[PDB]
DNA sequence: AGTGTGAG
DNA sequence: ATCTCACACT
């Protein structure tokens, strides 16, 4: 149950090269041939952001060497990418997924699912008899097939898993996970049938393990990670690959303890971890290296902030007053469009406008931030309000010159009510 | 409460 | 992602 962190059934669904698939649905000639999606940029034909798996075999990567490669491009608006098409496809899939169990949309192409309830309901409604392997055509059970080889090995491991599953104990963690994988198999089948899109999934007891499991067998495949498989999986799992350990905390763990893999954290005591990383982080690390994590999947859905920004690196850095005013207006117009849709869809209005900037030479993400009331959904008014609070923040008193220059402009609406 | 951190 | 959004922290 909770002592061993097997209290829930969590899944992570991530679309395989989502943007590529969205383009392939519109232009058929691109569906089963190596292609990519570019943003029109005069350097190299434009930067690549989404690459199909077919092209990855040739060594093609995102951010040329596959002459057959076909290209599709993102519409551009106000100097940045326009992702409306993708947001609409994301919403489509999310609505389809919400039918099988409640979800937490985590990004434009992936979402967590809490199947605990659905798994309980499914074991009851089920006769109570066994689960045939035919319900898991694309499920991999991690670590088991120990002791054409791609396919089939999966089926042997699946057979050993099913042959060792509890039959009578309906609260058996492994059984709950197996049923969760069945439900995910159905969910993905429905998604493909109704949209044509393929995706991958991870099934485990918490968000961290579900996210890690999803990437174990991509694409169009799903992986089940049991509590018993956690030690082996962590034995050579880079610390920085765990959700929330990708930044300074993870690097700090590596440097202070002189370790690289998650499983090595098992050798330290809870008191040791608290004495080196603090009470909260020490306990979190102690349980996570053992496969235990409790972050709940939250259906809550309306956003707490709505905003947009744009970066101007190096040469492009905003130098004149005219430039900063124009880009603030562009940002406020995009903001107005989105806030308008927000108010139409959720009957709420933003009461605060946050303005943030970054000056060339500053290592921090943002050089400063100020705020002001957001009374009217007027791009022109908002542009002047943001400009007014940030305008005195300039060193050059020389006219027609902004000093220091700006390398980033950010506008954000919050405090909804 | 604004700053800093982290995911995707 | 070579942008949007969440939230922990005296
Ligand atoms: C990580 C990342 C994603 N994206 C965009 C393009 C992807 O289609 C979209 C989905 O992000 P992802 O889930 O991280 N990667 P993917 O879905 O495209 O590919 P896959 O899951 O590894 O097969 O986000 C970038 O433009 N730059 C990036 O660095
Ligand atoms: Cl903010
Ligand atoms: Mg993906
Ligand atoms: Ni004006």
């Amino acid at each position: 149950h909770m002592a061993t962190g097997q209290d829930r059934v969590v899944a992570l669904v991530d679309m395989d090269c989502f943007f590529v698939q969205v383009e392939q649905r519109q232009n058929p000639h691109l569906r089963n041939k190596p292609c990519a999606v570019v943003q029109y940029k005069s350097w190299k034909g434009g930067g690549i952001i989404a690459v199909s798996y077919e092209a990855r075999a040739f060594g093609v990567t995102r951010s040329k060497l596959c002459p057959d490669l076909l290209l599709a491009q993102v519409r551009e608006s106000r100097g940045k990418a326009n992702l409306t098409k993708y947001r609409e496809a994301s919403v489509e899939v999310m609505e389809i997924m919400s039918r099988f169990a409640v979800i937490e949309r985590a990004s434009i192409d992936e979402a967590y699912v809490d199947l605990t309830s659905a798994v309980q309901e499914r074991l009851q409604k089920l006769q109570g008899q066994p689960i045939s392997a035919d319900l898991l055509p694309s499920t991999y059970i991690e670590g088991l097939p120990q002791g054409v080889q791609k396919e089939g090995m999966r089926k042997q491991g699946l057979f050993q898993w099913l042959d060792s599953l509890q039959i009578d104990n309906l609260t058996s963690p492994d059984l709950q996970l197996t049923v969760g994988a069945v439900i995910v198999e159905e969910m993905r089948a429905a998604i493909e049938r109704e949209t044509g899109f393929q995706c991958s999934a991870g099934i485990s007891h918490n968000k961290v393990l579900a996210k890690l499991a999803c990437g174990l067998n991509k694409p169009n495949r799903q992986t089940l990670v049991s509590h018993g498989s956690v030690p082996q999986l962590f034995s050579q799992m880079p610390i920085r690959k765990i959700r929330s350990l990708g930044g300074k905390l993870g690097a700090s763990v590596i440097e202070i303890l002189g370790i690289e893999y998650m499983g090595e954290l098992t050798q330290f005591t809870e008191s040791q971890l608290q004495s080196h990383f603090g009470e909260k982080n020490g306990s979190w690390l102690y349980a996570m290296c053992r496969g235990i994590e409790h972050d709940p999947v939250k259906p809550r859905q309306l956003p707490k902030t709505i905003g947009c920004s744009k970066n101007f690196p190096g040469k492009t850095a905003l130098a004149t007053r005219e430039q900063v005013q124009w880009w603030l207006l562009q940002l406020a117009q995009e903001l107005e469009e989105r806030l308008t849709k927000d108010r139409n869809d959720n009957d709420r209005v933003a009461t605060q406008l946050v303005v943030s900037i970054r000056v060339q030479g500053d290592k921090r993400l943002s050089s400063l931030r100020r705020c002001c009331a957001l009374t009217r959904y007027d791009a022109h008014k908002m542009s002047h309000d943001a400009f007014t609070v940030i305008k005195n923040c300039n060193t050059s008193g020389i006219q027609t010159e902004w000093s220091p220059p700006l390398t980033m402009l950010f506008l954000c609406a919050t405090k909804f009510s």
